[PDB]
């Protein structure tokens, strides 16, 4: 957590949700939790909520020392949408766009992040 491989992982975790997932077209209405003002049924139909806004905090936390964690709550923000709002909705093909993004830039960034999760992982000794 304070140590700076978990600062590090979770600096590049931060800059793909800010950089590359909150840059896709549209997607202003998975930067932050719901509000149930204008989508009132929302928590009752949707029991696990996630958007970027609370991943982000988790960052910040530091929460996630590998991308598994991470990775569950990005596919809960997608989960979510499929539900409430169905598969084919526009907000469902954005937040597949998000996902899409999410794990093409891990890809990119794999030997590094490959790297920063194995020594945090041996630093857990």
């Amino acid at each position: 957590s304070m140590d700076d491989d978990q600062v590090a992982f979770s600096f590049i975790l931060d800059n793909i949700v800010t950089q590359k997932m909150m840059a896709v077209p549209d997607s202003w209405p998975f930067h932050h939790p719901v509000n149930k003002k204008f989508v009132p049924d929302y928590y009752k139909v949707i029991v696990n909520p996630m958007d970027l806004e609370t991943i982000r905090k988790n960052i910040s936390k530091h929460k996630y020392q590998s991308r598994e964690s991470f990775l569950d709550d990005v596919n809960l923000i997608l989960a979510n949408s499929v539900k409430y709002n169905g598969p084919e909705s526009q907000y469902t093909k954005t937040a597949q766009e998000i996902v899409n993004v999410c794990y093409q830039t891990l890809t990119e960034y794999d030997e590094h992040l490959t790297q920063l999760e194995k020594d945090i992982c041996t630093a857990k000794e």
